[PDB]
């Protein structure tokens, strides 16, 4: 039922907020714009560390790009949601922007939890658990809360960041539940381990110390339940793969396009992939009057988006009922016509970006310079009464379990960016 | 009248564009989100050169929130304004959404024609042509055009970045007439200089190569002329004022809670100076139980400026046909209750903030740094036939006029970023 995913209850609410009575889904955005963590992603990798304050994207800019495409995307759902269903503002009083509001609210946060380094790190943040110093901590943990700490991703952290209680603000930013719905994309915990093949059990999405606020969540917007154990799994928001399509879409042309401005890839390519997506609106003229490399990208990276974002709406509204149920096993862009044009553009972008040296020396210094500082921290946790680890706690960290302070040990590192990561680092190392 | 004032019309058009036959004000959100000088807006200066990856601002985030801001602004004022005049809706169709969307696609690219090292960079960029090498050219230009010179604004540079005809690319990023026109604030040239005590005379707003654009969009508008004389000037347009009036809000509170944060400023002047401006909405048990400055800051600047978007909407509504028809000399935040409060807060942010020694460090060596990049790329102008202008040439810059050349140079200068300039500043002497 579509009146109760588009929720405008916020945490520690009694009195139920109705629309007709109102907006919500703003103040949203205005939120997240005035926050530190959003202003921390300005200085974290996209695609290539240490970006040298070069023409290349950051972690901010690439939100900024999905948030403008996801306010499309979400503008014409609703536009033929409406259509759909008249009584959705004849009665409860939905208008079209509120759609749009919410997909944008949701991409615009969409990847707020990373740790500095990228995928790198994250699989640094791992491996110190798994094979390094924070191996000792295994027998005094629960099994679910090991593999939180072994299988650390940035979508849990995104969700504590975003719905963190503190002495005076409870509920952290105090986001509407539908922003919360459209930002989740995997509603499980972190065991059973990819339990099948479905979209929505790649990874997980929440902690164990958030566990119980995402069920309160996922109360209030009627999600269909997927358990059938004792292991809680939920069915996804509708408007998370709107989210999931837009920030595809986005990464995957903007990586092509950037990797060709920078010289990895030759121009020849640009037009040999990229025609069949743009070969229906293409004005040759204007194309053949251009004298630059970077103004033919840029043209053909616009009607390539243009084109994908009429496809996905497409898509959307054809297997809507199968979504709304809960039985679509995909994405959206695995049912498009130029999935064989994707391929091909992902895999040059491995071949010739993720694996050049330039990238390969960034990750590998990411790995000690994560390790260092996380390996600091632990040892100042073990022991407190040392003058060194009193040292550490003033510089890096100024009652609880084992379990909390180590989460808290690997959110506090993960709010860094690369700079300050490598300049206490340094630091630390005395040079 | 406001009919004429919210024109959909774009650079080479011939078929008039209606509102009933539509969205305009939002593909210029979209277009400057995604333009490679909006993205180099992540590394340059706002207060603070080379912020160092720290929690200040930089331009792109204080963009940002001039944008919320003015979304803010321009909702309340198109909801008063439609319930002033309601043929603007019943006739034409305009909403309320429309004059939010101006006031924010304005907003965002309010301050992107500035250059590296902020009004210092102006500054050393003037004193090159003034008593510097550029002097040499004084001869050859008219006064008109060396008033350009030695006088360099990022007002005009950003309008000459929004309006740049290149080949196969007339118009630029060919943004609406109404954006340009809520982006312009001062709509008059570079001689006479200061002809009065206007808010609209201070400084000037486009240069001469671009003038004839600029009337081609007056005369779109139905500006009001004030020239009497054989140099054009024009009033102000109305939506103007309030992109101004959020510049202002924000950098105001903003400045101050970046400096309260850094430890240049104590805690205490916080509520000092701000309890008049959060004293009629502050929940008092909240303010105590936060643990932490940040926390504290961050309230009070929220409250501070939910307060002073109300009364900038309010004094707008009360002088609304003074500012129609041209006689209005102040702006918004000077027929303020609040005057020396906000007088107090900008002096004792200039005391602390702008003359530290760090800050005073940075823009000394940005001076040094402008002007030998500006005297290599003039010596390459007036010399192309040695071997080392080639080189410059190549490193550098990969039929015009004198006066065309001057400003390519200027323009090319102020579109790098702080950590660019230095980098080639370092190359070009070999270090
Ligand atoms: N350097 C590097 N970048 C990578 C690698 N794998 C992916 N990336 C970049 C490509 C994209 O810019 C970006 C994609 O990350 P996102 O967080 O936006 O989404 P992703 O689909 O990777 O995962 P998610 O939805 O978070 O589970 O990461 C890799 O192995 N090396
Ligand atoms: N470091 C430093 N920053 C300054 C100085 N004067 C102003 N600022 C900073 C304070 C604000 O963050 C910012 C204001 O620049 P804006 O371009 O936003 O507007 P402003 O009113 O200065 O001028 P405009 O409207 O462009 O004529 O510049 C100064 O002397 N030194
Ligand atoms: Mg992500
Ligand atoms: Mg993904
Ligand atoms: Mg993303
Ligand atoms: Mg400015
Ligand atoms: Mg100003
Ligand atoms: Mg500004």
């Amino acid at each position: 039922n579509w009146e109760h995913l588009l929720s405008l209850k916020r945490q520690g609410d009694t009195a139920k907020r109705l629309r007709i009575e109102q907006l919500g889904f703003e103040v949203d955005y205005d939120r997240i714009i005035f926050s530190a963590p959003f202003r921390s992603l300005q200085d974290k990798t996209q695609v290539i560390p240490l970006s040298k304050t070069d023409f290349v994207h950051t972690r901010l800019t690439h939100s900024l790009e999905v948030s403008v495409v996801g306010r499309s995307l979400g503008r014409m759902v609703g536009k033929k949601l409406l259509e759909k269903y008249p009584h959705l503002e004849q009665v409860y009083g939905y208008k079209f922007n509120d759609f749009g509001a919410i997909v944008a609210a949701a991409a615009l946060a969409h990847d707020i939890g990373n740790p500095p380094f990228g995928a790198s790190g994250e699989k640094a943040i791992g491996e110190f658990f798994k094979n390094g110093y924070g191996k000792r901590y295994k027998d005094s943990l629960t099994a679910k809360e090991y593999q939180d700490l072994i299988k650390f991703e940035g979508n849990a952290n995104g969700f504590k960041v975003l719905s963190q209680s503190k002495p005076g603000a409870q509920g952290g930013l105090r986001l509407s539940y539908a922003t919360l719905g459209a930002f989740m994309k995997y509603p499980k915990e972190s065991l059973p381990h990819k339990p099948s093949d479905h979209i929505a059990d790649k990874k997980y999405g929440f902690f164990q110390s958030e566990r119980a606020l995402f069920e309160d969540v996922a109360q209030e917007l009627g999600l269909l339940k997927r358990s059938t154990t004792d292991d809680v799994s939920w069915s996804r928001h509708p408007l998370a793969y709107l989210v999931e399509a837009a920030d595809d879409i986005c990464y995957t042309i903007i990586d092509f396009e950037d990797g060709i401005n920078l010289g990895l890839i030759p121009e020849e390519y640009a037009l040999e992939y990229m025609v069949k997506l743009v070969g229906q609106t293409i004005d040759r003229n204007k194309y053949n009057a251009l004298q630059e490399t970077s103004d033919r990208v840029s043209y053909l990276r616009a009607l390539a988006i243009g084109t994908l974002i009429n496809e996905s709406v497409d898509t959307f509204m054809k297997y809507e009922e199968e979504i709304l149920a809960g039985t679509f096993d995909q994405s959206l862009i695995d049912k498009s016509n130029y999935q064989a044009q994707i391929t091909d553009i992902i895999n040059l972008s491995i071949e010739r970006i993720y694996n050049s040296r330039e990238v390969i020396e960034k990750e590998i210094a990411g790995y000690e310079i994560l390790s260092t500082l996380l390996e600091a921290r632990c040892r100042a946790l073990d022991n407190n009464d040392t003058h060194y680890n009193q040292l550490i706690q003033q510089l890096l960290a100024p009652e609880k379990s084992l379990y909390e302070n180590l989460i808290q040990i690997c959110a506090e590192v993960s709010t860094m960016t690369d700079g300050k990561a490598l300049r206490n680092y340094k630091k630390i190392k005395g040079l």
